[PDB]
């Protein structure tokens, strides 16, 4: 029923816990993207989609010590929510150097914060 006439663009195996509509920003310019949560292997990990014009690129980038998602901050993993309305996070790790996102809808916000907040949280 929920599901499309065809696979998702997401990995099959993937488990979204949360998919939010948010918009990815870099130095040169800026592109509308989307953060989905998702578990795969009893593990978590974070898949970043680019409303790219051509395709939806996958970019698959596995939750770890490697990943980090920063609120407004140099390092503030334990808090993310506090910092609701328009969240802007940034991601850093052997995947890729550094790059920005945000997500304009605060109760999309919630849930994917909540969601990848714990994630972490439970790592470490």
């Amino acid at each position: 029923g929920p599901l499309g006439s065809m696979e998702p663009p997401l990995p099959v195996g993937a488990q979204p816990l949360a998919t939010v509509e948010g918009m990815e920003m870099k130095g040169p310019l800026r592109e509308p993207c989307a953060l989905t949560l998702a578990q795969r292997n009893g593990q978590y990990e974070l898949i970043i989609q680019l409303h790219e014009k051509e395709q939806h690129v996958q970019d698959i980038i596995p939750i770890n010590s490697h990943f980090r998602c920063v609120q407004e901050a140099e390092e503030t993993l334990l808090i993310d929510i506090a910092s609701n309305s328009g969240c802007k996070i940034r991601v850093q790790g052997d995947w890729i150097r550094e790059r920005r996102f945000e997500i304009p809808d605060e109760e999309h916000c919630l849930k994917f914060l909540s969601a990848v907040l714990a994630a972490q949280k439970a790592q470490s």
